């Protein structure tokens, strides 16, 4: 099909698909380049007709409409969404950045810890991102190290694809997932708490080895995680983690509060 | 006009107009509130059926469709555009805090120069915004301190109050020759704005300023040189190449962004 510059990012003719890089319940994801400007992008084809009922389709369209309105230094961009060839086509940023997963297993090999000062540098940006998202009534739904990208310069980008430009049972299970299959805005806070623990501890709070799913549910119920070392990490980091990893969603702080703490701690640690 | 959550940001019903904040040749801008999320927005109403012929209507629609694709932290986001009550309605990111115009005046009244460190801190963000617009083949057409918003956190938001892009603050040579507006016309504006950040006045400003003297000063690019004691050769040379009568010899925004990024990294 022939180029149509008037359409910009809103037609498949302006993209060359490279390879499939992902399959989901409802979607396939590709690496593509825009033909107008040569920018590498992720192209998510969602079967809103062939794989969803009417309720799923409408809710998914509403959600993508909100996501492509976000405009924040620390969020992976949704560049476009349009219907063509009977699918919802979503064009997303692939960032020139490593995922926090990679950085974590790096420090692990080198038997070193991320100093509290760097942790706050990264965590304040994630919190800035999530505050932006919750202010437009958008839940993230999969906060994990694989979805957090860090640039050359140390700017954080939160995505939901787990795919950078160059390198690539949900990861942190909440009590409300275990018990009621529920996910709300406070479920993002739970995950954010677990990610702050993982940056300091270099492993998930509910990690273990053998690990029955049943043992993993028992530990989550009791919030039974190894305490962080009080010699390496302030009481205010360890407390923020404890407030976030709370079995009751209602008792977890809102992201405004977590962002405010991250901002005070960035300020007094830099 | 009563609520409809299903219709989203795409009908006037889900918005309360709170006051006018802008007026252009073909448009009014309002501060408004989304009743679905309590988020405050700007609402531009464009008179595509009363002040416009078919050509201008079709051009203005094509442009709005390209503008709503822009997505950059330093560019005012366009959330939605729809036709309702016989206008083209646009729902935009509101930047209701300050702007470069208010900052420049603040420094002017305090009889203080803006430190070069601070100039690059704001200027690299404006360059970032414009590199994004140009990469998508979108001209700004109305670059001036008042259209450069600044959030509480000090994030630059490049906007356009009253779509002055369809119609200046910075008389360019390609206005004096009537010649019309292109990508390198944005670069002229950009160089004048950098100058004004360092001098606290437009490069062609005068007390008893009048069209004759202005046309002469643009013809010769006659602006008071910046104090070499306060502002680097790099900053002065970057102003110098942008303020050039020939659009084809002005640098492209990628080059200006690259210098700004490198000058920012150095002075911090």
């Amino acid at each position: 099909k022939a180029l149509r510059p008037d359409m910009g990012y809103n037609t498949l003719a302006n993209f060359r698909i490279e390879k499939k890089i992902g399959r989901g319940q409802f979607s396939e994801v590709y690496r593509a380049a825009c033909l107008l400007d040569g920018v590498p992008v992720a192209l998510k084809k969602v079967q809103i007709f062939d794989l969803m009922d009417a309720k799923a389709r409408a809710d998914c369209i509403k959600e993508i409409d909100l996501l492509k309105q976000l405009n924040h230094p620390n969020v992976i961009k949704y560049y476009a969404s349009f219907i063509e060839d009977n699918e919802l086509n979503i064009v997303l940023e692939l960032a020139d950045a490593g995922d926090l997963s990679r950085m974590i297993k790096h420090f692990k090999k080198q038997k070193r810890l991320i100093p509290e000062r760097t942790v706050w540098k990264y965590f304040v940006q994630l919190c800035s991102a999530l505050e932006h998202m919750h202010s437009r009534r958008v839940m993230h739904r999969n906060i994990k190290p694989a979805n957090v990208f860090i640039t050359a310069t140390g700017v954080v980008k939160l995505g939901d694809l787990g795919l950078g430009r160059f390198f690539s049972t949900p990861y942190y299970m909440s009590p409300e997932r275990i018990h009621e299959n529920g996910y709300n805005f406070k479920s993002d806070i739970w995950s954010l708490g677990c990610l702050l623990y993982e940056m300091a501890a270099l492993q998930s709070p509910f990690y273990g080895d053998k690990m029955n799913l049943y043992s993993l549910c028992k530990k989550i119920e009791q919030c039974d995680y190894p305490p962080l070392p009080s010699d390496h990490y302030s009481e205010e980091l360890r407390q923020l983690v404890n407030m976030c990893i709370n079995p009751d969603p209602e008792k977890r702080p809102d992201v405004t509060y977590v962002y405010d703490v991250a901002k005070r701690m960035h300020a007094c640690t830099a």
